[PDB]
């Protein structure tokens, strides 16, 4: 209902927009916080100002457009100015693989001296939350280091609050998490985010910077685990000609366990579950720790596409000179983003095996070209391009793939389509 | 409410009484159907027709009274008499590790083989039912072949119907699962099961015997993923000097991710998940898979142990001669049941390092000695215990625990105990 008399708008800036930046900075406005984002593209924030994302995630275009009207959200001409215009800035930066794997901590380290160069400009005290995905320490050591670095002595407060949308459903996830972590740095950092996120009904737990920090490592690698144990089950079932999914929905009925997530196939792809895993494993390796199942995590998984590629071979005998399509290059149904994704990663393993190569996707063919440039033949129709094609893989369960007509072909499933059993050939890559 | 006319009384019969045996053969008979029991050991027969149960279980005197008073359970001079008064036998009997770490199948081989003779001496339709943890493969090759072998010919049907009760909680399992999996080998088994399952509340899901076998495994397997997981996570948590149990409060509140049995400390034990998890792995190496995962599990699970002990160790300085405790011998709360357990194990550890080893728990210092001897001094108070030793480690979190007073002790805690914190020196074998 009502709206209580002194309950404060809060002045939130947001650094980085990608699609976490972007979703936190719609999704204050719209909370009914006053918001300054900036990102280090000049075109990104133009077009946000315009009211066009550059980004396509479901929703978000009408919410942004909202956020504007509210005339709650605004975009700043420097980070510094974003900072020194209000009392948090949210990092929401990439934090890319490292040469070695690591997390790439640059980005962070460079918004952080940016914060500490508004708080010196504001001459107050100023809360910085880390959403960015940082390994544990890296927001009580390098961000107050490099916020401390350029504050000219301004005192100011941290706090790891990490973020846990999923791409393709963002404004749910932030509208609606399933709960909130707050890793203070202190009492004034907790009360602060508490407040900032009263709205909000969720299960909102304060804890130490490290601790909120490792939730999300620990979250987003159990998640990439049960993949891969989907997977390794599955490559079993397959040997016993067993489907695999039938076994999981038995296994998710246990009340100990999450009947989501066994989604065996090609494994995981995106730009975060393959390098969150890999820079956990960099982590605990730099601690001298073995993290034996998180390497298993990943060796299944860089697993997965090759397997997928051998059983089209082996069916087609051999591959050179042969037509074989991809159907699905997004790394998963309703985005276009390709990074990390297991079709461009199959196409490029039978673009070395010297297939002529079709590909399809519904939504990410020209971010896919920006990547296979002309060493791929793009198709527009899906269809066409199975008539086309002796062998397939299906790398992107998009729902229009259910309905297609896979009579005749020789078709390795890497997502289980049902209708594809009514291939001449039906290999599922981890199941039967 | 009422029972609609016609709803038949089926006639069964279980062989193997150990904990998943007794529990069905009283439960089915409390559900309605007349029960016919068998186990090789002739004491446990005599123990059971007079209402004593031969091992612990919550409820399980009171269930097998009121079985009895029932009139609908008894129990037979042999197997091949149980199978010969009945339509359908549970084959419940243990399937032990090999010495290679694969399923030993020579008890369910046998007791197939007295289903096929009692099917041959019945003369008509049999269904045999294996409700033993057997590999993939196991009910309609070596099961189905054992009892035609024996049969004479008799026509029978086979299915794997997997169990899921927990020690401990068995009864109440039985009663009410979370799911009932039934792996028919043919129309006729499946609807004998549903019948016999009728009056139980829970989804049941049909499906080959192979696949039903394989969730058995996937299950099994699964959990014990969690734990080892939770642990690998809790080795990282503990060098950062953060709380594992509560950075896994906030991973479980993920939608995804099942809350429970993400309990970091001294790992599994117990007759099931180490055999069964060795089981997984030598099955799939049997088909030439690598396992990866499963392996993993399993190296955690065995490292556990030796930290805890390596901890103690270190905040000693040596443990040569030392008096040093274990409080907790049971493989988990509430039983008497050693097998397996960390306690014990950690017991052998002490003493292969020269300590002076004092042991206790509630219920299982019986069993305990039946495997230690002398070589351990076993306390009958806890407190005792404590206020004998220098160094402690807990192996099970008996609920008696959470009360002593470990002040001014040494303590190494294997299964997170928060009064223990108060301790002189207090090492978390999986957290700080
Ligand atoms: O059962 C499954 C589920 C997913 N996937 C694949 O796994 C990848 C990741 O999928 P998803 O989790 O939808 O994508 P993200 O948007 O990368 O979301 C993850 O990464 C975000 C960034 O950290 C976290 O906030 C989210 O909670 C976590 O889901 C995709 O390639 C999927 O196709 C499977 O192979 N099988
Ligand atoms: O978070 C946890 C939960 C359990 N344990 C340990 O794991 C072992 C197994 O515990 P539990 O699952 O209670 O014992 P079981 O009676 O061995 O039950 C398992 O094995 C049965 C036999 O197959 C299956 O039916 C059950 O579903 C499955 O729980 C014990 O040592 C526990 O102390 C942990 O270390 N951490």
């Amino acid at each position: 209902g009502l709206v209580p008399r002194g309950s404060h708008m809060a002045s939130l800036s947001v650094l980085g927009l990608g699609y976490v930046g972007v979703v936190h900075a719609v999704g204050f406005a719209l909370l009914g916080h006053r918001v300054v984002g900036y990102d280090v593209n000049p075109s990104i924030v133009e077009r946000l100002r315009a009211g066009r994302p550059h980004i396509y995630e479901p929703g978000l275009e009408e919410a942004l457009g909202r956020a504007l009207s509210s005339g709650r959200l605004s975009f700043a001409e420097s980070a510094e100015e974003a900072v020194a215009a209000t009392d948090a800035t949210f990092i929401a930066v990439g934090t890319p693989p490292a040469p070695d794997g690591s997390a790439d901590l640059r980005y962070v380290e460079a918004a952080a001296r940016a914060v500490g160069r508004g708080i010196r400009a504001k001459g107050r005290w100023h809360l910085v939350v880390v959403k960015s995905t940082v390994p544990p320490g890296t927001t009580e050591g390098l961000v107050a280091r490099a916020v401390a670095e350029e504050a000219g002595g301004v005192k100011f407060s941290v706090a790891s609050n990490p973020e846990f949308l999923r791409e393709g459903s963002a404004l749910e996830d932030f509208f609606k998490p399933d709960r909130i972590v707050i890793g203070a740095g202190d009492e004034r950092a907790a009360s602060f985010l508490l407040d900032v996120y009263k709205a909000v009904d969720a299960p909102k737990l304060v804890m130490k910077p490290r601790e909120a920090e490792l939730v999300k490592y620990a979250s987003n690698v159990f998640l990439a685990l049960k993949i891969s144990f989907a997977n390794e089950v599955g490559l079993l079932a397959k040997r016993l000609g067993v489907d695999t999914y039938r076994v999981f929905e038995a296994v998710g009925l246990d009340k100990r366990i999450g009947r989501h997530y066994f989604g065996a196939g090609l494994g995981f792809g995106g730009s975060c579950f393959p390098k969150d895993t890999l820079a956990f494993i960099r982590f605990g390796e730099s601690l001298g720790l073995e993290m034996a199942i998180s390497k298993a995590v990943l060796r299944v998984n860089e697993y997965m596409p090759r397997y997928a590629v051998q059983l089209l071979e082996e069916r087609l005998g051999g591959l050179r000179g042969r037509h074989v399509g991809v159907l699905g290059l997004a790394f998963k149904p309703n985005t276009d983003d390709v990074r990390e994704s297991r079709g461009v990663e199959v196409a490029r393993l039978l673009l070395e095996r010297g297939a002529r190569v079709y590909v399809h996707d519904p939504m990410a063919m020209e971010k896919a070209r920006a990547v296979l440039g002309d060493s791929v033949t793009y198709v527009e129709d899906p269809q066409a391009l199975l008539d086309q094609v002796e062998g397939v893989i299906i790398a992107t369960a998009w729902p229009q793939y259910e309905g297609l007509d896979y009579r005749g072909k020789v078709v390795v499933d890497g997502r289980y389509v049902k209708k594809a059993r009514e291939a001449k050939i039906y290999e599922g890559v981890a199941w039967a």
